[PDB]
């Protein structure tokens, strides 16, 4: 994919998990450019404690604690991720 | 809102940070926080820091991760000196 | 000498400008020399260059429109840090 | 295949023999795939087709005459080292 496409993949990434831009890139760039395989990353990421709460501070960005940004945004990465599986 | 623009300017300082040196994005936010997000400051701490042995190997996200540290040293200093003038 | 410590910081601002834009060592030198060393001015008069067609995909050392798109970000994000 | 370290005093050497400036040192030596003799040949293709500016060789002599002297004097020293290397 063109940098064109793969810089819609990394802000539609931070859109959903509302995660700052080092984290989006590191994970996205992990998982190959796989946006589905990036959630997942992310879910297990999240749940290894790796990603503090001030990570999510981009949740709801116009391009809420910090904490509970985190678990919103873990709901929906596990959202997208149910549609984009079918 | 100007809140917003606040992040988005620290933002872009972890995302700069990140290019410039390698390093994962827990050192990122580490390092550029503990120099009060004054990118300069933080790229002096990135290079003191390495220089004590304070950045472990595992911190850098062909290259070896002894030439990770290298080229991430060289392009600091780099960007450093632009800084400065 | 003052001298070589002048062509050093100028010999750096190429080299820096050559890692941020990607472009091939004629160009780096003819924006870097038209911005009278100044390297922020360096990096905006890249930028409007390239706006206004001004450089050629040969002028880049991924596809050319890759590698225009990853200088123009690069740029930008080097010119925000020099700014505040 | 080598190191950074190892690479840079490569670069550090082509730029003492042929006194260019850091940008065209490490465009030439890339381009010739980090083989030194590649390098110093290229080099001389390059300045042969008018390439390099005169102003490009103002490290020639540096301690970390004409620009065109510089220019002259580059290529004669890019050629003896040329030479030695083929032996």
């Amino acid at each position: 994919d063109s940098l064109d496409v793969k810089d819609h993949k990394l802000l539609l990434f931070q859109e959903v998990t509302g995660l700052i831009s080092t984290w989006v890139t590191s994970i996205v760039e992990e998982a190959d450019w796989d946006f589905e395989r990036a959630l997942k990353l992310f879910i297990q990421k999240n749940a290894d404690h790796e990603i503090p709460d001030l990570a999510f501070a981009k949740l709801g960005s116009h391009m809420l604690s910090k904490a509970d940004k985190r678990s919103l945004a873990v709901a929906r990465a596990e959202l997208v991720l149910e549609q984009i599986q079918q």
